[PDB]
């Protein structure tokens, strides 16, 4: 569809607002359910596009569940192993059906994920994965077909640091009856909640460094589960507090899933104040530049980076934004520079050199987190921004203009076909 949001700057936001769940953790947990045929619970799951695409690939497979209230209640009974090209170019995350279906059946038929508007995003690690674990993997006619002669022990190391590679690892070693090992994983908190998942129904999983022991089960049992809230939306409310000069309370909010994104806003200029779980943000002195790099967690996330080059945009001096995970995600940057932003983009460096005032326009969302700093920008620039293509945030947000209008932003969406 083409919504598209109008947001007329210059309002500071101000009051409470309540973080989702964790989109990015809710997608592995419920792939998970296909390791059962157990009953399943999954709450504090946002209702937003990528959700709602993972519970439709789920019926695809024959499962049986409902979505009310935040909440997933499925009966995993799963009876195809065909992930359908269609969902894959949907959302390339569904290759997480992979490892499930195979521990699941001892093959599984994936489309293969296309280029990325954020990068080609390779998946050869989940593939060098599988190929090590023992399977005989190939593609034709756009899928990977990947077949399971026995289950057996493995010991696999990453070539990088891979969040998906590593909870596609981790589903299918939860239901091998063996010890396994996996090296130079994700620490991410999304892929710690999956950890708990899987010993909840049933497997044994120690994290230690970036290695992950596993001992996995062919007979798990079903789970429920409340999963983590979503620390990309939270730092997201943290970035519009201290841009728009606001104060806003965060409720239902990790400070643990923090770190980098508290260290950088305060750098700033901004402020948080942890009252009980609750985090109050605003901002404490003038803004100025501060250098970025984004890295794995616990280091600054690359969902966040957009946002933080908004913030800084109108910042005193020059910042130094450099991307180490996704090297080409700075679409962003030249949007905001039609907003009057004064960005250069050498390489995986962005230089932001801090402006007085930004001047609202149209500007063009393509990246269901990034574009966020879209939005971002369009509340403090000079009289109104246009958002298009709202659809990429659907998918990465949950009322995310409810929110914002809560806290006092003067937007609205326009619902266009
Ligand atoms: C569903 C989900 O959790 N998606 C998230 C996860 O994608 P993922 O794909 O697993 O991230 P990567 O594998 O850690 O990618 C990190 C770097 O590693 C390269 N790489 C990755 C795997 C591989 O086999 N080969 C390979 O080369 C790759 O190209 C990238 O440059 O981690 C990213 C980084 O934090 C997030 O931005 C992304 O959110 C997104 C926006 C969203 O919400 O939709």
């Amino acid at each position: 569809y083409r919504d598209y949001f109008v947001i007329r700057g210059g309002k500071p936001l101000t009051g409470k607002v309540k973080i989702s769940g964790a989109k990015n953790a809710a997608l592995p947990i419920m792939f998970a359910t296909i390791l059962t045929e157990e009953p399943c619970t999954i709450t504090n799951v946002p209702d937003l596009l990528d959700v709602r695409n993972t519970l439709l690939l789920l019926r695809e497979l024959g499962a049986e569940l409902e979505f009310l209230n935040n909440t997933v209640f499925i009966n995993p009974s799963i009876n195809s192993f065909i992930t359908n090209q269609e969902i894959i170019r949907r959302m390339r995350a569904s290759v997480l059906s992979l490892g499930p279906l195979l521990g699941r059946f001892g093959r599984a038929v994936v489309g293969l994920p296309g280029g990325c508007s954020i990068g080609a995003r390779p998946i050869d690690q989940h593939l060098k994965f599988f190929k090590e674990a023992g399977a005989d993997v190939e593609v034709r006619e756009g899928y990977v077909y990947v077949n399971l002669k026995e289950k057996r022990r493995v010991h696999f190391k990453f070539d990088l640091v891979t969040v998906t590679g590593t909870e596609n690892a981790l589903l299918y070693l939860a239901s091998v009856p063996e010890e396994s090992i996996l090296e130079n994983i994700a620490l991410e908190p999304e892929v710690m909640d999956l950890i708990e998942v899987l010993k909840k129904m049933g497997a044994h999983v120690k994290v230690e460094g970036r290695s992950a022991y596993v001992k996995g089960s062919e007979n798990l049992k079903g789970f429920t589960h409340s999963v983590i809230p979503d620390r990309i939306e939270a730092g997201t409310f943290m970035v519009g507090a201290v841009l728009t000069d606001g104060e806003i309370l965060l409720e239902n909010a990790r400070i643990n899933h923090l770190r980098a994104v508290v260290e950088k806003l305060k750098l700033i200029g901004g402020e948080v104040v942890e009252e009980n779980g609750n985090l109050r943000v605003f901002r404490k002195e003038s803004l100025r530049a501060c250098d970025i790099e984004t890295q794995v967690y616990p280091g600054f996330p690359t969902d966040m980076q957009a946002q933080f080059m908004a913030l800084l945009s109108v910042a005193k001096g020059k910042s130094r934004i450099k991307e180490n995970i996704f090297e080409h995600r700075f679409h962003h940057a030249q949007e905001l520079n039609r907003l009057g932003a004064n960005i250069t983009v050498r390489g995986n460096t962005a230089y932001v050199e801090g402006v007085e005032r930004l001047y609202g326009s149209e500007v063009y969302s393509t990246d269901l987190r990034a574009s966020a700093s879209l939005v971002l920008a369009g509340l403090v620039a000079q009289g109104e921004t246009v958002v298009r293509d709202v659809y990429h945030l659907d998918r990465g947000y949950e009322k995310l203009e409810e929110k914002l209008k809560k806290l006092g932003a003067d937007i609205e969406r326009v619902s266009e076909l």
